[PDB]
């Protein structure tokens, strides 16, 4: 059975854990320990293929960075600093992968919140500059969550 090794990165508080737990448990967590870093497993069918997702939810390991097959680079659309921080996460990934061609999806999380300070078009443009997709999500409503993870799988498959 095929396994896809995924790594979720981004600034503290953007919703890395909430996204991961929403995908695994179908539940929105309101106060998950910001320091807990662990890997989670889920069997899913994607485009007719039964596969295993092996997901590291990082909390700011070396093994997953080195052997991770794709990365969700997450910021929150109500957190300008987190968006600005994305560049540094992608630079770290390029250094470990020794490549500028790494399966990756840019995720703008917390799209349910009204205090938007990063416009969709800003993030689209960032993603275009990296040659990667941009997807908006809400870990709270579940909007876009499966799409983000499954798109990452589809990006790994093109690699
Ligand atoms: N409204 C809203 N809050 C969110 C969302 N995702 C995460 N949060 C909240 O943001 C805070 C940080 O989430 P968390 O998963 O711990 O972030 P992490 O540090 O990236 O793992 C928590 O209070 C979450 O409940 C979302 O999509 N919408
Ligand atoms: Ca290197
Ligand atoms: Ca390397
Ligand atoms: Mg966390
Ligand atoms: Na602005
Ligand atoms: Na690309």
């Amino acid at each position: 059975m095929t396994e896809y090794k995924l790594v979720v990165v981004g600034a503290c508080g953007v919703g890395k854990s909430a996204l991961t737990i929403q995908l695994i448990q179908n539940h929105f967590v309101d106060e998950y320990d910001p320091t807990i870093e662990d890997s989670y497993r889920k069997q899913v069918v994607i485009d007719g293929e039964t596969c295993l997702l092996d997901i590291l939810d990082t909390a700011g390991r070396d093994q997953y960075m080195r052997t991770g097959e794709g990365f969700l680079c997450v910021f929150a659309i109500n957190n300008t600093k987190s968006f600005e921080d994305i560049h540094q996460y992608r630079e770290q990934i390029k250094r470990v992968k020794d490549s500028d061609d790494v399966p990756m999806v840019l995720v703008g999380n917390k799209c349910d919140l009204a205090a938007r300070t990063v416009e969709s078009r800003q993030a689209q443009d960032l993603a275009r500059s990296y040659g990667i997709p941009y997807i908006e999500t809400s870990a709270k409503t579940r909007q876009g969550v499966e799409d983000a993870f499954y798109t990452l799988v589809r990006e790994i498959r093109q690699h």
